[PDB]
């Protein structure tokens, strides 16, 4: 059997050099000089592979409530921007539920929502609301940087902080 | 879920017929079996093994002058009854993955020694025949597809060969 962390590292390197459309199982198998069946032992399909790559790329991504939101979002966006198509990949892993880390990130953001006076039945909805903005914002930005900044990002994020203040 | 080998071969043959050899991919095969791609590798280590199985699937009924003529008549007609039939059989002969195509060369070998071919040139004479058959049929099927005597010429070239075999 292949050693997982090897595979996810080769996968991440394909993403950085060639982008997310080129991250396929056949291409991963060839760079690893391995039988494609050995890869499917670890990952059922591309969505499960993408989930581990996302956990890998967010491994460095995760005080005062208003401050704890601005900071966890800044660190999320900076990690998405350090890899080719990072925000798109992480957006798809969130949707598919295949990344533990993004849910760990969101669960954190909920807490900051409780604090701001957000009711307990609407906490994770508020968390997600923030994460949809960040993904939404950074997919757009990254697409445009790649077909050749944070001021706007902060400003958008300042709207959500206020809206959470009104509970 | 439970995938059996003959079902995959049948599905693969269906894709070949409806869409041609370029569309016969491991992910599309898995999609038409309604299956994750990993299930295919229970039975096939790679695409070239898969193509060899469908080469033998479509050549299943296809297996001294007259014996050459008949063996070749039966081969070309099996080939012509599947989209890209000859290109697929050409690729599985090169890769050694086709079991029944080997048998046909053996059978042509016997006839070749019957015409007086030296023992060391038997296999080359047999393959010389297959090369002409493949070359012709590959050309023919591609011309048949460019549509917005055939058998006459086939047997003519095949006779040039039977004549040359007589020395």
């Amino acid at each position: 059997q292949l050693h997982k962390p090897d595979v996810v590292a080769a996968a991440t390197k394909i993403l950085d050099d060639h982008g997310i459309a080129d991250l396929t199982m056949r291409r991963l198998a060839r760079e690893l000089d391995v039988t494609p069946g050995a890869l499917y032992w670890h990952f059922a399909n591309k969505q499960e592979l993408l989930g581990a790559v996302a956990d890998h790329i967010l491994r460095t991504a995760r005080l005062a409530w208003r401050e704890q939101i601005h900071e966890s979002c800044r660190a999320l966006r900076d990690a998405l921007l350090s890899h080719t198509d990072g925000a798109e990949l992480v957006s798809a892993s969130f949707a598919s539920g295949q990344s533990v880390v993004i849910t760990e990130i969101v669960e954190q953001l909920g807490r900051a929502a409780r604090a701001a006076g957000v009711s307990d039945a609407d906490v994770d909805a508020a968390a997600r609301t923030v994460i949809y903005y960040v993904l939404g914002f950074t997919v757009d930005e990254q697409s445009r940087l790649q077909w050749d900044g944070t001021r706007q990002f902060r400003f958008g994020l300042q709207l959500l902080v206020d809206g959470l203040a009104a509970h």
